[PDB]
Parts: C-alpha cells; sequence; structure tokens
C-alpha cells in the first residue's frame, strides 16, 4: 500500500523475480534451514542491517531469510554491473528498501548507498552492517562516524574487504568489530574459487560467444579466485598459462599441470616498454585478473597483446586492468551493454572493419557478475549461510551497548568457529544426496575427535 | 673395510648411485640447500638418528645432512618401503645403515635397534629424524635416556605429529619438535601430488588391472585423499568417496565426486545389516586414506564384490581388518606383495575359485610397497624441509638448556612461512617457471614485502 | 525501397554486423573461400534455397555464398535457433530471410514458403542448402515441378541425411545430394566439440544451476553424446550413459563413464515396472542426444527425481514424451524457453509446489534455444563444406542432363578426402598451429603424397 | 618332461605366470566367451597356426583360447623386448611350443621366428598364419614361398602390418588372403588409443619414476596411437604439445586443447640445422613417437633437445627415432635394462656426473612393452577377442583348397563384418557391469535399424 522507499530498474519485473527466488531457495539448503531453524526464536528482532552486496537472485534469499529472522534491512549493490534487475524489483515488491540497478554510473553508485544510510533526509537508525568489498564501511567511517557509534558489527564477504579492515585495525581507525565470513572454509574454498570456476567461462561465453578449446590464455593470479578461473578455462580445453608473485601458489599452478610465466621478462617489471615478453603477449588470445591487486594489466601489456584478445577482470576491482591508459588513448566501439572493443589505432574515431582491437569485457568490473549472473545459488548458499550466522553473532554481542573499557578489548577481526562451518559444510553434502560417514566411539578416540566434531584443528588448510 | 650396515645386497651400489645422480638433477630445492650450507657445515657435531623410507630419495636427503657435517645412523620406517639399490649404495659410501625390502616385524624392530645402538651400547645421538613415529616411540618407551642428550625430532608425515601432539597433551614428549608435514611445500604437495603420481603406479604394477570405467571407493579425502581420488580420477575410474568430515566432503562434491558410506544412514553398528551391500557389490577398488583405524572392516570385506582389489596408502595397515583376513580365509601369493584371499575358507583353496580379493602390500602403504613411492622432484619439497629442520633444531641446542628455558621451548612447530616460500620458488625454477618480482608501489598496496612473506599465517591456499 | 522479408525487429541490424565482423575474424576458412573464389565467381547464376539456424554463423555462410555471385532465400529450421540481430542485419544487406526467435509452428512453415515463392509463385530456385531435411521434404512432396530445374542439395545434419537415404532406398529422390554431415571437419566437429561447448552454456542461462556434484543422465553416445557427455563432465557432473549400440557404449566405459539403462534388463516394455526407479530418482539432468523417438518416455518423466531438469540436444523434440505432459501436467513460465512442469495435474498448479521439472526450449535443441548454439571457429568448419559443396554440385549441372544421365548421376556422397583436409589445415591454422611437411623419403615410406590426402577413406580418425 | 619343443628364458617361472594367467582370464570376458562358446564345435581343429606377436599374459590367453578350440600353435614374440618370461614359460610349461624371452638380440630374433616355421629341420605343415607388424608374413612369402601354398590365409593385429600387406596386394605379391583385424572398431578404437593411454605414462614411470606433472611434452603423431599417448600424459599433468603432418588430426589435437607444433620452422624438414625450432625444442622434456613413419625424431632435433630429456617411441619398428646416429656419435651408459643415458658429450667415455645427457627407453623400441608390460588385459580382450574369429573365419573359407577361379575372387584384404564387431564390444560392456538398452520395434524402424543391430551403417566413423 503506497510502498516507495526504493529504486530499481523496472517494478513490473517482480514476479520473474519472485519465481527465480522461489527456485533459488530450493539449490540453497543451508540458507533454508537457518531459516526453518531460527524462524520461532527471531534471533535478529531488533537488528537494523545495512547491506551493500551485489543484488542478485541469491543476495535476495539471502536478504528474506535475515529478515525472516526478524531484522530489518536497506540495501544497496557493491558493483554497477552485478544488479539482476528482476531480483531488485522483486525484494522491491516485497516492501524492503532496495536502491539498484544493472549499469550504474559511479555517481549513481554513491547515491544508492546513501539511501541506505538516510531515511527521509537523516541518518537511519542502523546497528549492523553488511558488506563485500568494504565500500559501505568505508562511507560509514569517513562521512557518518557518529552512525557507527550504534553498530554492533560488520559481516565482510570477501577478500579484498577484509584487506581493508584489516588496515584499519593496524592503523586504529576501526570503531566496531567484524566477522571475516571470506575465510570460512565454506566460503573461500567453494565461493571464491568452484564459484569462479562455474561462472568465468560463462560470462566469457555470454559476452562474445568465443570458442575457447584450443586457444591461449593467460591468468594472472593463482589464489583461490585465480585457481578456480585457472580451471573454467582449462576445463573448456585452453592452454592456460598462469602468472604469480607468490612462489608457493605457483608450485601448486605447477604441480596442477599450468606453465608458469610472467609477463615481463626474468619478471622485471621496470615500466618500460622493452621489459614486456612480447613473443608470450603476442600469443595470448584471453587474459584474466584475479589479484585484488593494482595494474596487475598493465599498459604495456595491453600495447604488446595479440590482436582481438579478450580482457577481463574478476577481482573486486576494475584497477587490476590500466583501463584508464585505454580511455585515453584508444577508441572505443560498443559492441553491446558491457562488451566493447578498443582500437589500438588511435582516439579520434575507428574503422569499423579495423582487425587491430581489442575485447574488453564489464568496462574491467567483476566479469562474472557483469557479464553472466556470477556464482550459483548452490554455492552462494555456503557464502550467505556463513554470513547468517555471523549477523547474528555480532548482534547478540551488542558491542555497542558495552562502556568504553569493554569495547576495547572486543574490538577485533575474528572468524566463525570451525564447528558452524562444518554444520553448514553438511547442509551442503546433504543438497547434492551426499551421505557422510559417523565415526565408532573407538574411531574417534583413535585419532582424538568427538563423534559429533570439530574434525580437524584450527591450522588444517584443507 | 666397513661392516656397519645390513641390506639385501651390495652389489646393487652401482645401479643405486647412477640413480641417484639422476634424482639430483630432479631435487634443486635439496640440492640447492647441500650447496649453500657445506662451507658453513650447520650439522657438523649432529649425530642424528633417522627412520624414514629407504627410497633412491630418501638417500639424497642422506648425503645432505652428511655433506653439511653430520653422521648418521639409518633405518626404514616400513617393512616394504625400502629400494634395495638405495639401501645398498648409501652403505657403499660407508654410511650406517639397516634396511631391506621384504623385512619381517622382527626384523623391522632389530633394524631400528641398530641404529639406536653403536658396539652394544647407545649411541650418542643427538638429533632425530622420523617419518611415523615408530623411532620417537621406542625412544620414549625403551631409551628415555638418550632424550637427555637430543636436542629434538623433526617428524615427517601426519601420523606421526598427531603422536606428537597427543604426547605433549600428556606431558610426555622429552624433547621439541619440528612438524615437517605441515609446511605447504610439504603437505599440499608430498601428501596430494605425491599419492595422485604413484597410487595409480602402484596398482598398474601389482596386476596390470585396467582402471578406466571400473568403480572405485575411496575411504578419506585429506590431502592423501584428494591426490588419491584424483589419481583413480584421471585413468577413467567411477569414483566415489567416503568421508567423515562435511568440510572435506563438500570439497569432494565440488571436485565431481558422488559422497558415499558404506554404512546405511552412515551409521555403523557393528552388523551385517548396516552395510550397504549393494553399494560394495558394485566396487572394484577400495583405497584407504585416513590414519585411522579399521574404516575398511570385516563386513565391508565380506560385502565386496567378487575380485576386488583392496589397498591401503595410509600409514598404518589396521585402517584395513586384515587380521580378520589371516583368521578366517586362504592367502594366495600372486607375487611379492600381491595377494589373492579366498572367501571360501580357510583351509586351502581352489587353484580357479573366483571368490576372492586382490590384497596389495599385505594392506601396507601401496605407492612405497607396489612401486617406489613419491617421485624425486615431488620429494624434493619435503626433504628441503627435513634439512631446514634439522637446522633450527640443532642450532637451537635445547639439550644444553636449563630447565626454565627448555620449558619455554618444549612444543611441536612448524618452519617459518618465509622459508616455505623459498622451498617453492626453487620447486619453481625446477619446473621452468619464472615468478613475477612486485613493484614497490604494489607491494605496498597489498601490504607485503617485495620479498615476501606474501600470505598471512592463517591463509590455507 | 526493400520488403522482401520477415524478422522480428530491423532496428536490431546495426548490431547484427558488429557481431557479424567478429564472427569473420572467428571463421577463417570460410573468409578463405571468399578471397580463393571471388575473382572466378563460380555461384554466378545460382539461386539458393536455405533454410538453416537462422544465426551470427549463418549470416557469415549466407553473405560467403552471395560474394560467390549466388542469390538466396532463407528460413531457419528451427522456431527457437534465430538470433534476431543475425536475420536482421541479412535483412538490412537486401537479401530476403524469414526468421525470428519463438516462431509458432504454423509461423515455421509460412517462412520457408516465403522461400520457395517471390511474388506468388514458385521461385526460379536451382540449388537446395538444408539441415534436417524439412525444405527437402516440402519441395519433394508439395513443388515436385521445382526439382526439375534444381542441380542438387546440400544436407547439413545427421538426421536429414537419414531422410535422403531413404529417399534414394525408395528411388523418390529426385536430384542429388552432398552429405555434408559426413566431412570430419564438421562430424568430429561440430557435433562434437560444438555441443561441448553450447549444452553447459545453454543450461546455464536457462537455469543458472550449479553443475558440480550433481547426477545426469545423457541418452545416446554417437557424436553429439560423446561432446554432451563431456559438456557436463568437464562441468564435475557425475555423468551416466545409456546406449543401443554396444560400440559406442564400449566408448562411453572407456572414456570413464558407468553405462546404464532406463529400464530394467535394458527391456523398454513400456510399463512402469521396466523404469529402474532407484536410478531416475537420483537423476538431476538427462540429455537426449539420439536422433530417434521417445529415449526419454512418459514413465520415465514420472520416475524423475524432482526438480530434475529435461532438456534435448538432437535435431527434433520428439525425442522426448513432451505431448504426454502437455496433456498431463500444468506448465508454468518461469521465462522464454524455461518452464517448470508441476506434476500434481493439469488445472492449475501450487506456486510453492516442490513436485515439478524444468524443461528447456519446449524439448528443441537446446543449444540453440537457451544460447546461441556452436561458437563461430567451430562453424567455420561446418560451412566451408558447405560451400565446397554448393560449388561441387552448381558446377556438375545434374538438371540439365537426360533423364538416362541423371539415373547415373543420382547419389548422396561426401565431399573428397582432400577438401576435407583442406578445410582442417586452414582451421588449424587459425589457432597458430603449425603443420609438419612430410620429406620425399617419409612420404614414400607411409605411401602418400607429400601434399596428401594422408589417410586412406576407411580411416575413421 | 619329453616335451622339449621351446625356448624360454626360465621355465620355473610358469607356476606364476599361471597365476597371472588365472586372473587375465577374469579380465578377458569377450575372449573367455568365445572360449565356452566353440569349444564344443571345435571350429579350429585341424588348422596349425604360426603365431608372431608379443609374448605377453595376454597373448598368453589368446594363445590357449585358439587351442582350446581345436588349433595346435607355434609362437614366437615380435619384439626383441616384449615378452613377459613368466607367460613364455607358462605357456612351454603348457606343452605349447614358443621361442621368446625378454631382451633377445636381433639374430635370436630371427632365430625364434624360424623355429616356428620349421619343425625337426623342416617346414612345419602350417596352415593358418597370427601377425603383428608383418615380420612372419614377410619371412614367409621371401624364404619359404613354397608354404603359403598350404595356408589359408593371415590375420594381422597392428596398422604398420596391414599397410605392408595392402602393399603386396597393390603389387600383386601377397599369395593369400588376409584380414585386418587392427580396423575392428574393438580394436582400432580401444587398443591403440586406450591401451597406450593406461601403458605410456606406465613405462615412463618404470622406467625413470620422473615425476610427469608440470613438465614439457612433445607427441610427434596424432592417429590412435598419438591420441591415446597425448591423454596418457596431459591426464597427468604434463603440458602437451603435437605435431602432425596430417592437417585433420591436427584439428583434433587443437579441439582437444593441444598446442600444435613443429620441430622445423614453418614444417618444413630440409635436412640442415638451421631448420630446427631450436627454442622449442630447448625446452621440451619429453618426446614421443607415435608415427609407424621413419625417422620423425631426427639427429638435428636429437642434437638441441633439452638436458636430460627423455626419448621413447612407441609406435611398431625403433626407426621412427635416429638411434644409428645416437649409437655412432655420443656414449650410452646403462642405468638399468632398457634404460640407457646418452651423453651427446661425446662417443668414447663420459663423465659419470656429464649433466649434458638424453634418457632414451627401450632402445627405441615399443616402449609400453619394452619398459612395462604393453596394454592391460581388459583392453587385449578386445583386440584378441578379434583374432580368434578372424582365424575361425579364414580356416573355415579354406583358402588353400579352392579351385583356381575362387582362389582369385577370395584374394584379398577384408575387415570383420560390422555385427560381430558389436558383438564383441557387447561383451566387453557388460564386462564393466554396463547395460544396453535394446530398441523398442517403433525405435528400430524410425532409424532404419534392427533390433539385433548392426546399428551404424559401413561408413560410421565412431
Ligand atoms: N568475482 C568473484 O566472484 C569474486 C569472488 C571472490 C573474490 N573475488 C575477489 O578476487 C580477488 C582475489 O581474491 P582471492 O580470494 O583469490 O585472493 P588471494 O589472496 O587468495 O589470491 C590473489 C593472488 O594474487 C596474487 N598476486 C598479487 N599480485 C600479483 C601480481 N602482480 N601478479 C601476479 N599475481 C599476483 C597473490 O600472490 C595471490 O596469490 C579479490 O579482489 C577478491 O575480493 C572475486
Ligand atoms: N603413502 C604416502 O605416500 C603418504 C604420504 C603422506 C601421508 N600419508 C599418510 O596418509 C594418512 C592420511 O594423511 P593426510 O595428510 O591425508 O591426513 P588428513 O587429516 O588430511 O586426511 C585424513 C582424512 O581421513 C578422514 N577420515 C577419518 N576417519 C574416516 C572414516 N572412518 N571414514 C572416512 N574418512 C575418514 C578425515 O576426516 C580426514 O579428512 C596418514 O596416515 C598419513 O601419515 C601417506
Ligand atoms: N544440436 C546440435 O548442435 C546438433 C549438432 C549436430 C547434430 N545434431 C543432431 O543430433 C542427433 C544426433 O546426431 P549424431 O551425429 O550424434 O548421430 P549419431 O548416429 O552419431 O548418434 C546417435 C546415437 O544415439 C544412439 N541411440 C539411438 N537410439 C537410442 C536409444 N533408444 N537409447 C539410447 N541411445 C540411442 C545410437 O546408437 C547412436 O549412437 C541428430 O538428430 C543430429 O541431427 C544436433
Ligand atoms: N605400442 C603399441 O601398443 C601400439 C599399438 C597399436 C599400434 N601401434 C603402432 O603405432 C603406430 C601408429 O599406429 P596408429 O594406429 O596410431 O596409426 P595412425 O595412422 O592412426 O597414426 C599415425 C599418425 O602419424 C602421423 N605422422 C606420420 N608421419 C608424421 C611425421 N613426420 N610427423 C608427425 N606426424 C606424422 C600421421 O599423419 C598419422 O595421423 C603404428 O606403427 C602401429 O602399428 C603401437
Ligand atoms: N551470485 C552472487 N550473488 C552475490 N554475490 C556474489 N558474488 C559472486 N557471485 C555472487
Ligand atoms: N599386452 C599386450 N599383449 C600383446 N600384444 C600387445 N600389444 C599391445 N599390448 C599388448
Ligand atoms: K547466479
Ligand atoms: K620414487
Ligand atoms: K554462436
Ligand atoms: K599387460
Amino acid at each position: 500500500a503506497g510502498f516507495t522507499d526504493y529504486k530499481v530498474a523496472d517494478i513490473t519485473l517482480a514476479a520473474w523475480g519472485r519465481r527465480e527466488l522461489i527456485i533459488a531457495e530450493s539449490e540453497m539448503p543451508a540458507l533454508m534451514g537457518l531459516r526453518r531453524k531460527y524462524a520461532g526464536q527471531q534471533p535478529l528482532k531488533g537488528a537494523k542491517i545495512l547491506g551493500c552486496i551485489h543484488m542478485t537472485i541469491q543476495t535476495g534469499v539471502l536478504i528474506e531469510t535475515l529478515v525472516a529472522l526478524g531484522a530489518e534491512v536497506r540495501w544497496s549493490s557493491c558493483n554497477i554491473f552485478s544488479t539482476q534487475d528482476q531480483a531488485a524489483a522483486a525484494i522491491a515488491a516485497a516492501g524492503i528498501p532496495v536502491f539498484a540497478w544493472k549499469g550504474e554510473t559511479e555517481e549513481e553508485y554513491e547515491w544508492c548507498i546513501e539511501q541506505t544510510i538516510l531515511k527521509d533526509g537523516q541518518p537511519w537508525d542502523a546497528n549492523m552492517v553488511l558488506d563485500d568489498g568494504g565500500d559501505l564501511t568505508e562511507i560509514l567511517h569517513k562521512k557518518y562516524p557518529q552512525m557507527l557509534e550504534r553498530i554492533h558489527g560488520i559481516t565482510e564477504e570477501t577478500t579484498t574487504g577484509v584487506h581493508r579492515l584489516l588496515d584499519m585495525l593496524k592503523n586504529g581507525t576501526l570503531k566496531v568489530p567484524a566477522i571475516n565470513v571470506n575465510d570460512s572454509v565454506t566460503k573461500s574454498k567453494n565461493d571464491n574459487k568452484y564459484g569462479c570456476r562455474h561462472s568465468l567461462n560463462d560470462a566469457i561465453k555470454r559476452g562474445t560467444d568465443h570458442l575457447l578449446s584450443g586457444k591461449q590464455a593467460l591468468v594472472i593470479g593463482y589464489g583461490d579466485v585465480g585457481k578456480g578461473s585457472s580451471q573454467s578455462l582449462r576445463q573448456e580445453g585452453m592452454i592456460v598459462k598462469v602468472a604469480e608473485v607468490d612462489p608457493i601458489c605457483a608450485m601448486q599452478a605447477c604441480m596442477d599441470g599450468f606453465e608458469v610465466v610472467s609477463p615481463y621478462k626474468n619478471g622485471i617489471n621496470d615500466g618500460t616498454e622493452a621489459s614486456i615478453d612480447a613473443a608470450l603477449l603476442g600469443k595470448i588470445d584471453l587474459i584474466v585478473t584475479t589479484t585484488g591487486n593494482v595494474n596487475v594489466c598493465d599498459a604495456n601489456m595491453l600495447k604488446a597483446l595479440k590482436k582481438r584478445a579478450v580482457v577481463c577482470n574478476i577481482g573486486h576491482f576494475d584497477n587490476e586492468i590500466d583501463t584508464a591508459f585505454m580511455r585515453k588513448n584508444w577508441a572505443w566501439e560498443e559492441v553491446k551493454p558491457q562488451v566493447h572493443k578498443i582500437h589500438r589505432t588511435g582516439k579520434d574515431g575507428f574503422d569499423a572493419h579495423n582487425d587491430d582491437y581489442l575485447i574488453l569485457l564489464a568496462e574491467g568490473r567483476l566479469v562474472n557478475l557483469g557479464n553472466a549472473t556470477g556464482h550459483p545459488s548452490r554455492i552462494m548458499d555456503g557464502s550467505f549461510a556463513n554470513q547468517v550466522l555471523a549477523q547474528i553473532h555480532l548482534f547478540e554481542q551488542k558491542y555497542a551497548d558495552l562502556p568504553a573499557a569493554e569495547k576495547a578489548k572486543r574490538l577485533s577481526v575474528e572468524v566463525l568457529p570451525k564447528k558452524l562451518d562444518e554444520e553448514v559444510a553438511l547442509e551442503m553434502v546433504k543438497g547434492f544426496g551426499g551421505v557422510v560417514t559417523q565415526l565408532t566411539p573407538k574411531q574417534a578416540e583413535y585419532i582424538g575427535v568427538s563423534v559429533e566434531g570439530p574434525f580437524k584443528p584450527d591450522t588444517y588448510r584443507y
């Protein structure tokens, strides 16, 4: 009845979104089990959550779980291209404030986040934060510090965001405790790796429809994202080469059957065109950045790439690729939304039949979400079940209600306990129809664990 | 006139030396340490008791320790894992070694004793290198006085670490230890990729069975289980995985394996009624990888498909209830370390009976028992860590410290990540890989030194 | 003032052209034919009726035929396979095209007729290019007099070749045909690797389902079934395979798949009792690849696991008993070409019902229906064969022969291996591959010319 | 006792060979199915078969199937390194003439074949031939042409052998008809491909125990043997490159995810050191030849290969590699049997710690049989069921007893009917527990086949 506290592309997409949410719920048994387990107790009654994460169908199931458990929320996306407009519409049609659409400008992106922070032109009385990448966290600390006085905690989704939290902690500028949701095993080693395996080749196919088999790829980075991305491309038949600065991750790449190369001669990046391995890059049909670092696909690399190579980024921020250089020097031809040919023949105009161009996906933004739908529901199930458990834990601790001196001992960045990590994993396994074996009492004693777990020491790397 | 050894055949020494020279070219991290530390002689004065599979790879480790100044006395940590040409060549170099392929249990104990004792009295050892904890246990239980002079233990494998931690928790650990297993250049190299190379290797040498198109069940999905599953799936087996750890089970699913339990609903009640007989009746090959007890039990063995292969790649053979098979069924040796177990009864067998199982290596570590274990280029990473761990604890001189200082240092620790990275770097250069160097701005951006360490200690890789 | 077409939206032409320019750079064999033959205009005077999926790739084929001198009039061979931006770009270039995504059956027939008729009278066509045989059937059945002026037919796909051979068997085929399907650079490229690329693509676009760790059933293991199985296995699915051909089933076993039948003892007696209910109750995804009829039947659909995905990648939708589902179950459209089928009955459904199946493209070709079919660099091979096939038959002028000569010339043949190899070499070069040249001595050693053909006609690759 | 008509390395190995034969019988259901189906009718009663094929355990089961169906045989191996001494001992212990052992010289190889041809110093009354590679066939035509007057046919196992038969037929020199067993689908696309997949990495591990993951391989050829060999290495994690002269096979290698390269610049082999791609070969850790051609790993390639590379051949004959050049110029150091280090520092003497060497396996002979045990029983089941069917067919045809005008009509090289190819496959599939579905009558009519098969036209390539 007259609900207007939202901003989306097209509200008439709600029915479509609701049909896909109903499907996603059946693909998300950990999250839906939390919804059924905690609905009666209402553990988030009184929670007012500021949320900033890609407004996908999967985020929708997260949002409605939080609400089902008693929370009120205000939501935005954490990327200008990652929203699914039918998902945003369905959330708005349910009476939940949401400000998100695919294809936002940077100005519109900032406006959307501020519409969650401000209700009727004044600070909302928020008391919790859910974030993916740290942009909302940064705005609260820099622009709305007084609002953090009443906030009990932050649950942070992704590697880059965790890094920004830890910098604030070391510098003494973090105002509230956080849970690092990224480093649950059912998050980092599920979402970060297997998610990109599913969705990297997905986005490249939808953007270009290029055959990948038999072609040459260079993947920059071999962390969790680089591992899944490399697998995404190798399993399609690409000849994949991997770059790394971390020798242990490079050792893994070698043992996984990849050739380890550097874009720079002897791996020495002195900033000149001369240090580029021109012969290597002139053979590369596809380069993918996965690092969370800055300028790992730089201007000289872009100048040396094989004609018509595809360039994309699947790390959190677009500065992994020197796109600024390309805007300033080369002419952009839009093929379709989030697909651009970049003509290296000059800046003023281009020949429509020019052969010397590069194809950039999503303007260098997260490519799995920009050109496809990101990770699949059954994978995000694990990530968003951790999110819900982390919101419950920090809300229940009530950090904001301690005295100055009690906050001081509680101000940290923590992960969830392994027992809960395992309980999330068990529901995911059951979702596949898997059957976990149960230790006998003598077997539990033999290896020194409790029959119900946890089954590994906190040092275990899986 | 050197005679302080016992091996199968000293005339194999020339063959062993030829393979050691090749293996040196496959082990650049370990050999890089040998060249790096030869001048300093950091192990001069060290007297190391060593108990680890007497392979060609262990041979390269041994000579590196000696080149760095150590004296050693050596035995194998398994009755079937020795390569007799490796043993012969080490003995022919004047290094005390007591090991041969095919030891009895009695002979296995004698071999360890012969390193502990020299000329009838306890050797003046001051260091221990162990794989599985058998030597560590014999020292604590039968020779406690010798631990008064020992500076530490460097332990190779998951099971051995578990035994250390249990001793520490119980106040019975007498000296400090380094957990060599949990270096990333060990656990996530040796344990996983080593078994990937050597599991299917050992099954082929033992049976020459085709694997593509057949059904396997891998019990466990830790590091060894992950690598063993891959060893079989890459050959084209249809692989199912069992686990008690739901996180490891999650990894198996996402890796494309069906996760199942030998027991209905995963509940083992000790009766035949709880066995999933339909599942096991379809399994051509079962591999145990757990470090646990009786994970392929008698009821499972009674239910396996006729002619299935049974093997264990965990450290100890009690993963399989072989004792039950010895008591109730008739064993027919096909050839060394390959037996048909005839389920028709105890007293003799029909040579053309079709109701048998094939057991490899009598349930002992099958990659080392029926083949040669992990390849040189993989063991390179494990044994470089071993050398760095021996240097660190020998230089700490725990045995000489006053009691209060001992109490500060009586623990089980891992090597620093910086050293893990330097090992990995030489491994990568061995493949011809080129690591990229961060620029100052890039190192500042992610908050690391250009030289590393590149990850926090929490990182799981 | 060009109006001789009908497409969804002419304003999509500019986008269509941008994707065509990219496709040209992905199709070197095809574009190579443009350059080699353009000066000689071998298709001058050719008037080609074309019926094949109106994709971007088909657009490059069309413009190659035109660049070599032909006139054409085109329709799609499937109601869902058209890319509307490709048909718009062809129309805007002045070429008669009648095709859009989401045709009805009536509209499908109307579109084909618009190519046969120009200004209400039969077009003066003298060549036919077909994919599935629908246009060929209509000509033989409804416009026989037109075949008196046609020099031949070039047929793209296995199902259409079968229908040509039935006519040749019966003596009702009026003009000769080239079987384009059985070129190696078609069958073992398009049929296999094409579905490998585009099956998991279409399933992801339609459902966004995770595939890793779930159970799939692929009916059939010919070229399409081989590629489809790989499309799913490489994603981490556990794939089971059904076959009626023991040789193809043997290959599935060796490729690492479990071969199963939907029916007990493999006997399909048409009763529920025949269905392996435990098997069907485990299956998350079933894909039909056979070119046969009712290989995913009513009893199988009734037994499928709740929320299973059902799709067909064979040419015709009768592989799946969708008529049963239309008559008995209620259909809920998720989005275009994605329907939930509620097994609770016909009279409505509960929006939160859990007992449903997901059908893609209403049982039509799923790679073209829910995605964009094969990628350009694969269709390069297929369509370079098409072009050469068209020249081959057109230059032979069957229609100008007397009846006695036609009888000797009537046939269904494949292109000579030499042309097959020439196409293949251009495909290899597009990957940057370098083929090695035989020395004279080596050529003589194996009994071939340095220029090929390199294999006898019996070779299977 | 009394029986002395054989020559093997060590007769005391018979009991061990018998045990492995009993195991292999359970791995070979197609072959043991033929044994049980035809034992009663004794279709080979009166046949006297000269056999020349690798004296492995799998060949033992073939030999005893022929005898069980009524034949007498005299047997030798078709390679100096491929015999399993325990299989040879078991056959001799069963009273079957066999002349074979591992590690024959070239002279002993010729002697062994001659011992099958001659019994008691005069030609045996042979009337059938089973061959693998055509050596025995060539000796009969050249040195014992009168014996062919009594012989009803030849069943030839392998690609090279079939090639030699077709050239004799084209020249009018083939004296008896033959069955090309190689080109059954249950042979060529099972044995030649999947057999090398199983046995190539097997042999390299037994010989060197080298890690293969992360290393660079060059496979020369991509026919059936090259396809299986490339997969054998790739599945281990090797970075595999493929060379071919046939562009269709090259196209398959690209689509299968391999980079297609040539050892020669632009693929032009002009016999000069300048034509070698030294940068490419200086990066190769392992080269495998699979072609059935001559000198495809030549002297100039050998000179350019990375130090300590492994060199082996899995084609039928050793002249795929220029071992003669290596014998003439470099010093060979035997590591152990069938494993030699080839020191490129000179011909006379070597430094025991020299680093500039190559590792050659099996002296360039068939490496899977030389350094391991060849194909596994369950694969050879297909090959050898075809051999039994082919022997029965040609023996029952009785070519040597036909009138001249009938002889002329039947003097050819043929394959078995597709119906028998399918029947062999069915028993293989059942051996895995596979279940083949039966067409309904309607379905059979729809695709134009009989419910019983054959299911494909003879043009079908699978
Ligand atoms: N798109 C997605 O769906 C998604 C999902 C999860 C994470 N991410 C983002 O992707 C990025 C990577 O996350 P992660 O979990 O993989 O982090 P990670 O720390 O596990 O891996 C990143 C790797 O990049 C390497 N690297 C850094 N600088 C390099 C350089 N100059 N050249 C080569 N390699 C270099 C590091 O050594 C490290 O191994 C982060 O921004 C993260 O937030 C994206
Ligand atoms: N053969 C070799 O070369 C080799 C090499 C390294 C380690 N190992 C040995 O292999 C064993 C495994 O070592 P790891 O590093 O993989 O240890 P790990 O802890 O990583 O893996 C063992 C796994 O077994 C699982 N498990 C335990 N009981 C089970 C049961 N009843 N059913 C199913 N799964 C069960 C545990 O959950 C765990 O994930 C140890 O004995 C180790 O010493 C052998
Ligand atoms: N969608 C595409 O992109 C595409 C591409 C090429 C061909 N096709 C079509 O796909 C179909 C298959 O083509 P193909 O080249 O693989 O033909 P094919 O003859 O090589 O394979 C079909 C297989 O199905 C098997 N089969 C038949 N009936 C069966 C049954 N009842 N149960 C199980 N298996 C059964 C046959 O044994 C045969 O091996 C044809 O309709 C063809 O036109 C589609
Ligand atoms: N070792 C085994 O167990 C085994 C098994 C079967 C066959 N073989 C033998 O292996 C050989 C290959 O048999 P196949 O069935 O694969 O034959 P094939 O005809 O199918 O393949 C041989 C390939 O080598 C290629 N080739 C020829 N000369 C070349 C050159 N100079 N450079 C690169 N490629 C070149 C050809 O184009 C061809 O594709 C034959 O000698 C055969 O008898 C061995
Ligand atoms: N589908 C998705 N929804 C939300 N966050 C994501 N991150 C990656 N994929 C995602
Ligand atoms: N094991 C084997 N026995 C006989 N011939 C073979 N050819 C290849 N492998 C073989
Ligand atoms: K998604
Ligand atoms: K080894
Ligand atoms: K396409
Ligand atoms: K064998």
